[PDB]
């Protein structure tokens, strides 16, 4: 809870479980921190803060892998599960329930302080120079140096209504300005047409080393208007707290390591990009993207730049942006009825997939076929903003454990008929940053969209061709207590 | 690793030298109990466990689960299964497959005959065989019977003597001196069966149950019909099995072997046989009529080691053994038809249901060819194969990643086959009948389940890949790679 709301004290809560290696030697931003922050996600190692960045302002400091997974079993997701509140041994299944609660308790409003700790700095206009900073160049094939990889934008409507907080990357052009996507059809870019529409520019404001639970809430859909800092305090019972900008009005939640202030500019762009992206890629060109103005920055003292090196899983997209949107998926279809009891998307599949769960004895219910139900699946997945983002959907019964990648390729290799079993929706819209969409899917703006049905013919009859030999499915509950309680005696210990 | 490979009793000592074999002293259940364990073993990749005390079996007998699962250690997880190849501890799925690949190329040893051998130690001549003694397992709920066979091979010779064969088989428990289970008609045992039908005579018959570690996996070669397996264990760990005659058949059998039956395959006889859990990792309902096995004789070790496989879900001895010995043959027939492919590998964790084909890209672009060409290319070539005809689906993907790991096959499927363009199915090439997802009309056409996914992005075709990878690996400079390990512990870990 503590740790949920303050990204300083998340840090020495990580530091506390032993997961965190405080690095004192001299690193450099240029690749070296990536490339350990790489290696971290693969070997699922504590996460590094680093102390010493060469060539950058003294007590600057770097977290990489700030969602990355542990080599326990155990407490594999434990600093993922931190930016919940969620306790060191939280699971997948955990922390989906956790998000289900969450996303239906009531938003507490943002507590106002008239002072906080990203004060203790401040850069105004000419003081200010990005550079300054341990920006990372990430990977060796990146378009340039991210200054904003772990971080939110903080907009507001015009008559200030309402506010929102959004992730997203930002490139360092130069001493005070970046750049960076900014989506037209989402809160951030509804909103820049809204002073579009007045002729101005957009206020503008990021929060980088924000509440870990505060990152987590800029990630959810939500109706235009609604602000996503109240749901800081659905997820963990606490509000966010917040302070006003040095420069331009907006709210920034007290405790943020670094907050840079400005606008983002109407007309001027910069090549923004190439970027290492989730789904495990780095494609060689980039595209012009709008500028973002730093009229001014703060920052806490000794502040801590968190970072995100994209690429093969697992790392915060899949980790943090996966188990959301598995959330919001399975909140998604029980909604509307169907026989899903959990979705995974397995961080394996890099967020290209999400392997939905199935209670047979209520699809027997419905009466339909495979087709059917792969097309109404589909609809309802791919019609909502969590499963836009992911192209390909397995159905498959709940006999095996959909977070479990092993037992998805067993039932994948199994049951999937490769006559009867893939159904490509071409017409339904692409998310862009599919890696395989092809020149014809990108200028259609479809093709790219599957269900894989690993559901037998017969299981729509409520029945089954033949039972599956496991453990857990091939022995009677009687039996199968017996060997658990007495796995030591028979000599095993911990198999 | 060849006193291991040679010898079962050696290849169980060496397993608890290592910390990979438990001895269960509880007093365990034949009933169900001991493949509940076994099961659970395989799943957790436990050490393989040694069952001493069995409720009602004869005294001195022992079983052994699990010979060939994994164990959970990454480094050490292949061991136990290298030791049937007689290989070290550390070895893996490419180290594996390299040595298969030249014991393939290998000249047979003959098998050395000796006179007397362990195997004979203890002698049940007819009315004495009560197979029912013997610690007799139920390895699933849903199987028809108690399985005696589950990990040990059928021997028969040809009636003139020139050849015999050595073939793996279930074998059920039927009473006191019958055994029944499936004899393939165009294997080298169903060839042979009809051999002897012709002269309207059954066909003389024995199992090795607790044959050398090699021996089970020489039964898996790829031999023309006259040729005999036993000589290919020399082939495999450069040292001959060696062999004595049955007590009363004539056969040759392994010498160290745990427990040997003796007797011949019934000319027409039959009980209903299975259902048992296969390879595929599921139990079908119904059991199936197949041919009687009279044991007339069994001959045991003192203090007899019983082998059993609990088959189904991954990984277990259909998987880590045939499944290894399948990319093998798989990667030969490849390399010997001009596709450009470096490994190939049946992933445990699809049930042996796939082979992911590593395809070297800067070979394939000197093909000149298409995803749609080359599918149906590797399809022919591949699935024309008998290693390749027990396969029905096929990935092909660039050799950038590890088709050995599954977590990068995973990821290569989700972000490299296009739902519209690598879906390639092949629904007139010839099925093998247990893939569990065929249905009627599938099996009265006799296919409909093969298919060929494409990973190969289009560009790789001509040579060029889109998009790097974003890993350690290759979003960095090697000089940096290096610099990141060498400082690994300065850094603080």
């Amino acid at each position: 809870n503590r740790s949920a709301l303050d990204f300083r004290h998340f840090v020495d809560h990580l530091r506390r479980q032993g997961d965190l290696v405080d690095v004192h030697t001299e690193v450099d931003a240029n690749l070296e921190i990536g490339a350990i922050t790489r290696r971290v996600y693969e070997r699922r190692a504590p996460a590094p803060l680093f102390h010493n960045i060469r060539d950058s302002l003294p007590g600057a400091r770097v977290l990489g892998a700030p969602a990355g997974l542990r080599a326990d079993r155990a407490r594999a997701h434990s600093r993922l599960a931190l930016h919940f509140g969620l306790p060191e041994h939280s699971g997948p299944r955990d922390i989906v329930a956790m998000l289900r609660a969450a996303m239906r308790a009531e938003p507490i409003a943002p507590r106002r302080l008239e002072r906080g700790p990203v004060q203790e700095n401040v850069w105004l206009g000419e003081q200010v120079d990005l550079t300054r900073f341990p920006v990372p160049l990430l990977h060796e094939q990146d378009g340039g140096r991210y200054f904003g990889t772990y971080g939110f934008h903080v907009v507001q409507t015009p008559d200030g209504s309402w506010d929102s907080w959004s992730v997203g990357r930002l490139m360092l052009v130069d001493r005070n300005t970046l750049a960076g996507p900014t989506i037209p059809t989402q809160h951030i870019g509804i909103i820049r047409e809204q002073w579009r529409r007045l002729g101005k520019p957009t206020p503008w404001a990021m929060a980088l080393g924000a509440p870990p639970a505060a990152l987590a809430a800029a990630g959810m859909p939500l109706p235009e208007g609604v602000s996503e800092a109240g749901y800081v305090g659905a997820l963990v019972g606490e509000p966010v707290e917040v302070v006003r900008t040095q420069t331009n009005g907006l709210w920034v939640p007290a405790n943020t390591e670094i907050v840079l202030e400005g606008e983002i500019s109407l007309d001027e762009t910069a090549l923004e990009g190439p970027m290492g992206e989730y789904h495990g890629y780095s494609f060689p060109i980039g595209k012009p993207q709008p500028l973002f103005h730093v009229h001014a920055l703060s920052f806490r003292d000794q502040p801590i730049l968190p970072i995100c090196v994209a690429g093969t899983p697992p790392e915060e997209n899949h980790t943090i942006w996966g188990t959301m949107i598995s959330a919001q998926l399975l909140d998604v279809a029980q909604n509307a009825g169907l026989p899903v009891d959990m979705v995974w998307c397995s961080y394996e599949a890099a967020t290209c997939w999400a392997v939905l769960s199935i209670d047979v004895q209520r699809l027997a219910a419905l009466g339909t076929d495979a087709a059917a139900f792969a097309a109404r699946v589909a609809e309802t997945v791919f019609g909502s903003h969590a499963g836009h983002l992911v192209p390909k959907l397995i159905l498959v019964g709940n006999d095996i454990d959909v977070t479990e990648i092993d037992q998805v390729v067993w039932a994948l290799a199994t049951r999937a008929h490769p006559l009867h079993d893939h159904f490509a929706f071409p017409q339904i819209r692409d998310f862009p940053m599919v890696p395989y969409l092809d020149a014809e899917d990108k200028a259609r703006g479809s093709g790219g969209r599957l269900v894989i049905n690993c559901l037998y013919p017969e299981q729509f009859a409520g029945q089954m061709r033949a039972a599956t030999a496991s453990f857990r499915h091939a022995y009677p509950t009687a039996l199968r207590r017996r060997v658990e309680e007495r796995w030591s005696d028979y000599g095993f210990g911990d198999a």
